[PDB]
């Protein structure tokens, strides 16, 4: 894993998850557009843009973990801290990542996002995820694929 190749434009095209938080948003999320470059600590910055309720921007800093392509990141839409993995990439088209996190014994969460550099995905790239996805238990209806917002990621 090259980190430096990882910057740049990325676009939010899958999520996949078990979150209390997912499993009510879902339907109200877009496909977002997300601009990475270094952080602090030698991590990386996410800066997205997204549709919220018909147009906003968040920056989420991922920490280091002590390995390459491994980082953490804080209290998101929940409060908790996830360890973040890249699980396979091809930085001129995709990253297929994964999340986990824990707010206790009997109470963890799994996530995992598909970044694309177009905003156009391939069903090979899909069944990818679909594959992954349900490796990590989860079911199709954990699955979804973002719709491309008709507005807040161009401008």
């Amino acid at each position: 894993f090259q980190q430096d190749k990882f910057l740049g434009r990325w676009y939010s095209a899958g999520l996949a998850s078990n979150s209390s938080w997912f499993r009510e948003k879902k339907a109200v999320l877009y496909m977002a557009k997300t601009v990475v470059a270094p952080s602090t600590e030698g991590g990386l910055n996410l800066t997205s843009t997204f549709l919220r309720k018909n147009c906003e921007t968040k920056i989420m800093v991922l920490q280091p973990a002590g390995a390459p392509g491994h980082y953490t990141y804080s209290s998101p839409h929940s409060g908790s801290i996830h360890s973040v993995s890249v699980v396979e990439a091809n930085y001129d088209e995709y990253a297929l990542l994964f999340s986990r996190g824990t707010k206790g014994p009997g109470q963890d969460f799994r996530m995992a996002t598909l970044y694309s550099r177009t905003q156009t995905l391939k069903d090979e790239l899909k069944e990818k995820f679909t594959t992954f996805s349900k490796a990590q238990g989860l079911t199709e209806e954990d699955i979804v694929f973002l719709p491309q917002p008709d507005k807040c990621i161009q401008e």
